[PDB]
């Protein structure tokens, strides 16, 4: 039998108390949604691969033990743990599978402790895992219901027990009691644990509450990486995705023949330092298994290359120096150690691939009367080139003085041996030392690795190995033209893109195996759980080629754009508004086609429309809307102030004295963070404090029915706020900041009060209202705001006439404007985008410095009290600098993205002081500036760091057609309005105004004479008025 | 590091080793990454002007 494993195999990762944080984890889980094996124990009538999840809803405990081991059949040694009434027993020994097992002839481990095995039958979990023969076991208890097999329920498992088993496991059986033989029947749950990443929730009180698998699914997947339970309504950029490789290909020239390694072993005599011996060694096969412990030795150090990969590196050319060396100079034939012998006798390379091999020869090469045969010189003008010898054994004059002939005194010739003796050498014991130097990937190889050559695939994404060069992607008949010393075909990325076939003569191209960016397009989690993923400018005839989660590439739709294709959405012909942006004029959406479904479609630009353009057909508006729109602008941000002290070094002495030397780019950082802070305090100058005096509305608040007590700041709350004002600090969310603080990550309060802002705002109500643009330029003026109102239209080109003969009307637009800003403010949560997520950009930064906190940076760990408890000062300081130079970049990194961050709030709060300077303290003519329409006025709202203008503008409204002419010819002479345009109803004409439909009688005051009507094109016949 | 390939380091390092230049070489390519970021970060701002 098989079933679904709906939320079981979950345990806590570590013996670690945590609370309200959810936590990401990489570890050997049962995967979700998984097929779990149902056992029954029937009587009338496993392998243990990465760890095991065993669960039994028994009643009166039948099954009691399990056994562990490779074969279990005393092959080597196994495990038993078996419970009874009182106990449970656990035992390692050399088990013949006491009826479970016959004879244990060596035993290693034997416990006894309390018991684990402790219709309403209950769950009772068990984990077991074996890493680096270590053994632990997870388990919990759970009372079940008489409902079905496996409810919904989740707990996670506590840790038990960890033995040190040290023994090869690969197959598992549990155990059964019999109370004879009674006939009777169980069952029991088999699941298979696997390397996973997943998201556990923690409660208050530390329980694994929820748990979130990542790799199951798209919209899991987005969740893990969001690093929440909930995703909102969007598309989010998840992991890439890769068309794995099928098989391993390895081609190499047909070489079969060995390399002599014999005679560099073991000679007749090693050629001495001074003239070690050199051969190229090429067109063979190289193995070490065979000649290596022929020849035992005792200093194999090895740099470039690990000796176990020397065996599966294939090679171009490689040289052997043999020589025989002083046993106390062993140490020095590493790169760049100087001296005598290093300077005149033997040096290798300070770069270089290869590695050295030094045994005893004292046995073989020393003499009881001194072996004086092995030359050495210590004596010449120039020092030895690296892999150099020099022969010429000619007279050194170590004196000023000039030496001629053979010999002579203070000349010191480079004529002395070895005293090499077989007891006395200890330390000066002879050492016959042998030292392999190689170049890879650089010519085309001919000594090569033991490793056999495979058969050639193509169109087949494969590993592909040629003279060491390794890589993958498929392989195609190749356009290129090699020639017969060409070898590798390069790129601009300097990566190999072309093989020639060390067998034949072909060349290949390379091209890996398809990929690109995955996208997952949600709804709102509580809206839906069924995702779409688009695969970004990927052929859609190729993600079937892709076939961890496939089952959405077995889609019964698919739809292909420029973008890339998607998978799990309805392609439609009509066009809506984009909600969901894909990409290339692609959006996506969710709602019923009665199902609801994800559905993509190309983007509507709004409503079509035709303008009933003509030679002589004007538009002219009879009505007007008083819309109040509100615009939201940051001015500042959290005012950040850093101390390295604290976050580099938190409370360290040692920390202290190893970053005061960095003591330059702290005060940089600080300088910096202080310039931001005063910015930050200018910048809320400059917006709000535009206005010498602080002005206050009178008690008697008539303002001819333009009643302003929303935004006008009210006497009864104790914050001297307004109702809108109250509206917007309730809407925006200003525990992590505790933590913020403990790590030297401080927020300085702004100079200006909440309170002092509000006041300034009030103040500039008040100047507004009562004064009007007057305050901004000189003295405060006082005016009526009807007076006010018939400017501001008069600013706009409308006759101040329209005001005042609908001053009532206008002022009850208003008012209902303010009413539907209050209802728009109280409903959404959405109004106020900008300030929120400038809090939220704010609150991630900060959040992202502390979390750098838990990065190594290549330490050995990231807290610095335990380096310094566990190691002395000469490395403890190695891995404190390196800390620091982490946390410093982390700061830098930081304090950089703040100076931007800054100079975007200083872009909004110079574009918010000239808002209020040319809005709110005067009428602007700059066309959707202060807001879509004819701005009127502007009011300034303070909200938590920003602005809102509640932008006053005049609308046009119930157009009608008219008949218009460019002129009127009345006496032989073209007339022109004086300021307005000509209309006719259809039988009359007319000047009016261009923004108000108000006609009036053709006079000589509204109209001026320029020329006659045989010039001007389109000119009407009327009569005029004197 | 010893080289500019991740696959050479590999064929040729044990782990170890090959972790220790491995590292090295991700702060390198990571510190280009962030310079490269912070370029478009500035460029993208001038872009927004
Ligand atoms: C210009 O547009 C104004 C609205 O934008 C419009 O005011 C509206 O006029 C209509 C008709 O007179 C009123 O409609 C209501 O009339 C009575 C009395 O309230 C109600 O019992 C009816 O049910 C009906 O809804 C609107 O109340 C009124 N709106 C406002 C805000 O006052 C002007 O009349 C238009 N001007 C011209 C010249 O057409
Ligand atoms: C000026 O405009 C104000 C905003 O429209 C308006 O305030 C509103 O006044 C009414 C009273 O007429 C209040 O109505 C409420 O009264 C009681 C006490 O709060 C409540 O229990 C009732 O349920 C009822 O809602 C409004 O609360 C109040 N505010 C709002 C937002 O409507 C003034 O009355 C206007 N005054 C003048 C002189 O024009
Ligand atoms: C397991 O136990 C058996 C029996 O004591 C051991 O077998 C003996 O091994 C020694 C040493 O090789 C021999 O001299 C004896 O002749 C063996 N006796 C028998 C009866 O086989 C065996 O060595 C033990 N194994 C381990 C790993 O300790
Ligand atoms: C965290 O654990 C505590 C104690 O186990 C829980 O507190 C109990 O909660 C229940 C339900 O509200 C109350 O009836 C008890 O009086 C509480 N006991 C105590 C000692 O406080 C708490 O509910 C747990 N948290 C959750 C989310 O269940
Ligand atoms: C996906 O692959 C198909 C081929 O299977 C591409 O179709 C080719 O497009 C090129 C360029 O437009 C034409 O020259 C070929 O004649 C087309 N071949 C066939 C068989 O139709 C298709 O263009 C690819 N998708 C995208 C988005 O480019
Ligand atoms: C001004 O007149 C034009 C044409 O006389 C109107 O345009 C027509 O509008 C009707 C709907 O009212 C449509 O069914 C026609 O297709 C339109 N025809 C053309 C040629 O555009 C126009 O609507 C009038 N202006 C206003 C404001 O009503
Ligand atoms: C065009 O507008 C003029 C406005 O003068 C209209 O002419 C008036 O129509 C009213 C109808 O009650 C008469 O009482 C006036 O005596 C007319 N005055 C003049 C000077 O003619 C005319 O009717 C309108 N034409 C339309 C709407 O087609
Ligand atoms: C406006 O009226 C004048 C005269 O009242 C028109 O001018 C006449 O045009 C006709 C031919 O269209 C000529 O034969 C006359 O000699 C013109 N008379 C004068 C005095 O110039 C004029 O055409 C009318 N406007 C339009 C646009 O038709
Ligand atoms: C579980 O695996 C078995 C053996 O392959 C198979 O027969 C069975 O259909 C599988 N069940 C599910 C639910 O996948
Ligand atoms: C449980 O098994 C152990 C192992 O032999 C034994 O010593 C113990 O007496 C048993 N207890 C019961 C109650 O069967
Ligand atoms: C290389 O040698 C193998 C057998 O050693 C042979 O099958 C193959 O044909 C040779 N290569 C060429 C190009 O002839
Ligand atoms: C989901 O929608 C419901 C309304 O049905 C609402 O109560 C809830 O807050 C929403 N959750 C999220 C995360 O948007
Ligand atoms: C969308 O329009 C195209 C082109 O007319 C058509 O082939 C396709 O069937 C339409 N899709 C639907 C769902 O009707
Ligand atoms: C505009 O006026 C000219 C000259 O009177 C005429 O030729 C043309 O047809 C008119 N335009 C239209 C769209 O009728």
């Amino acid at each position: 039998a098989y079933t679904n494993s709906f939320t079981r195999g979950v345990y806590y990762p570590d013996k670690v108390f945590r609370s309200s944080v959810l936590h990401s984890t990489q570890d050997l889980f049962l995967p979700f949604f998984s097929n779990v094996t149902w056992f029954h124990a029937i009587h009338v009538s496993l392998p243990f691969n990465d760890g095991v999840y065993f669960a039994s809803t028994e009643k009166s405990n039948i099954i009691r033990g399990w056994i562990f081991g490779t074969t279990l059949d005393s092959k080597t040694q196994s495990l038993l743990i078996v419970n009874n009434a009182t106990n449970v027993v656990i035992k390692v020994c050399e088990f013949q599978f006491f009826r479970v097992y016959s004879s244990a002839n060596n035993c290693t481990f034997e416990y006894v402790s309390q018991p684990f095995l402790m219709n309403f039958k209950n769950l009772r979990e068990f984990v077991f895992k074996n890493i680096d023969g270590y053994f632990k076991i997870y388990s919990k208890h759970t009372p079940i219901n008489l409902v079905r097999d496996l409810p919904q329920g989740f707990s996670a498992l506590e840790p038990l027990v960890d033995l040190p088993i040290g023994i090869n496991i690969t197959r598992f059986q549990t155990l059964l009691a019999l109370h004879g033989w009674t006939a009777g029947a169980a069952a029991y749950y088999v699941g298979y644990l696997q390397p996973r990443t997943f998201l556990l929730k923690y409660n208050e009180n530390g329980t694994i509450t929820d748990a979130v698998d990542c790799a199951l699914d798209p919209l899991s997947e987005t969740k893990c990486t969001l690093k929440s339970f909930t995703v909102e309504k969007g598309i989010y950029q998840t992991s890439n995705f890769r068309v794995q490789p099928t098989e391993s290909i390895v081609r190499f020239p047909n070489i079969t023949n060995l390399c002599p390694f014999g005679e560099v072993f073991n000679a007749t005599r090693f050629a001495s330092v001074y003239a070690w011996n050199r051969k190229r060694i090429s067109n063979c096969v190289a193995d070490y298994s065979v000649l290596y412990n022929s020849a035992s030795f005792s200093t194999f150090k090895c740099y470039g290359v690990s000796p176990t990969k020397l065996n599966d590196l294939c090679f171009t050319n490689v040289y052997a120096d043999s020589f025989v060396i002083r046993g106390d100079e062993v140490r020095q034939i590493a790169p760049g150690q100087t001296g005598k012998i290093a300077d005149y006798n033997y040096k290798l390379p300070d770069d270089f691939t290869g590695c050295v091999i030094a045994w005893n020869s004292n046995n073989l090469d020393s003499k009881v009367g001194g072996n004086y045969n092995y030359l050495y010189r210590l004596f010449r003008k120039s020092n030895l080139k690296p892999f150099e010898r020099d022969i010429s054994t000619e007279i050194y004059q170590a004196g000023s003085t000039p030496c001629n002939g053979v010999e002579g005194f203070n000349c010191y010739f480079p004529l002395q041996s070895y005293g090499f003796q077989p007891t006395n050498g200890v330390g000066y014991q002879p050492y016959r030392v042998v030292v392999l130097s190689f170049e890879l990937l650089h010519a085309p190889a001919t000594v090569c690795g033991p490793k056999k050559s495979t058969n050639l695939v193509k169109n087949k994404c494969v590993n592909f190995n040629f003279n060491g060069l390794t890589g993958t992607g498929v392989l195609t008949e190749s356009n290129k033209k090699f020639l017969p010393f060409q070898q590798f075909g390069r790129d601009i990325a300097d990566t190999t893109d072309a093989v020639r076939d060390p067998q034949t003569l072909e060349i290949l191209d390379i091209t890996p195996c398809s990929f690109g960016g995955v996208s997952v397009i949600t709804p709102g989690t509580n809206t839906s759980n069924q995702v779409a993923v688009l695969y970004q400018d990927v052929n859609c005839t190729e993600v079937p080629v892709a076939i961890t989660w496939r089952v959405y590439s077995t889609g019964s739709n698919v739809f292909q754009t420029r973008a890339g294709c998607l998978i799990g959405a309805e392609h439609v012909n009509n066009s809506y508004e984009c909600d969901i942006p894909i990409g290339a004029g692609i959006c996506a959406s969710y709602q019923t086609q009665a199902s609801q479904s994800i559905i993509a479609y190309t983007m509507s630009l709004g409503a079509e429309n035709s303008v009933a353009y003509s030679n002589n057909s004007i538009a002219i508006p009879t009505n007007f809307t008083i819309s109040v729109t509100t615009e939201i602008l940051p001015v500042s941000m959290t005012k950040t102030s850093v101390d390295c002290t604290m976050y580099i070094c938190g409370d360290s002495t040692e920390c202290s004295n190893l970053l005061l030397q960095y003591g330059s780019f702290c005060t940089q950082l600080n300088r910096a963070l202080t310039g931001i802070a005063v910015e930050q305090d200018k910048n809320t100058q400059e917006v709000f404090a535009q206005v010498k005096q602080i002005y206050k509305t009178p008690p008697i608040k008539d303002f001819g029915g333009f009643n302003f007590s929303q935004i006008l700041p009210d006497p009864s709350k104790p914050s001297k706020r307004s109702f809108i004002e109250d509206l917007l600090f309730n809407k925006v969310t200003l525990d992590l900041i505790c933590a913020q603080k403990f790590n030297g990550l401080t927020v300085l309060p702004p100079l200006l009060t909440d309170e002092m802002i509000a006041q300034y705002t009030s103040a500039l109500l008040a100047g507004t209202i009562t004064s009007g643009w007057t305050f901004g330029a000189g003295a405060a003026l006082q005016i009526p705001f009807a007076m006010q109102m018939a400017y501001r239209f008069n600013g706009i080109g409308v006759t101040q006439n329209v005001l005042y003969e609908n001053q009532k009307l206008i002022a009850n637009q208003f008012n209902s404007a303010i009413g539907k800003i209050q209802d728009s403010l109280s409903s959404t949560a959405s109004a106020l985008g900008k300030l929120q997520d400038v809090v939220n950009q704010n609150a991630q930064a900060l959040n992202t410095l502390v979390k750098q906190l838990s990065s190594n940076f290549g330490a050995i760990s990231s807290v610095l009290n335990d380096i310094l408890s566990r190691l002395d000062p000469p490395e403890a300081e190695v891995q404190i600098d390196r800390l620091i130079t982490g946390r410093l970049q982390s700061l830098q990194t930081y304090v950089t993205q703040q100076l931007i961050r800054a100079a975007e709030i200083r872009a909004s709060a110079n574009l918010a002081a000239t808002k209020m300077s040319e809005c709110v303290l005067g009428q602007s003519k700059r066309v959707d500036f202060c807001g879509k329409g004819y701005h009127l006025m502007s009011f300034p709202q303070s909200a938590p760091h920003g602005v809102v203008f509640l932008h006053v503008t005049y609308v046009p409204a119930q157009e009608k057609n008219f008949t218009t002419a460019p002129a009127i010819c009345h006496d032989g002479k073209a007339h022109f309005p004086r300021e307005g345009v000509f209309v006719s109803n259809g039988t009359h004409w007319f000047v009016t105004q261009r923004n108000f439909y108000e006609p009036q009688i053709i006079t000589t005051d509204n109209t001026f004479v320029s020329g006659n009507c045989d010039v001007v094109i389109g000119i009407v016949n009327n009569t005029v008025y004197d």
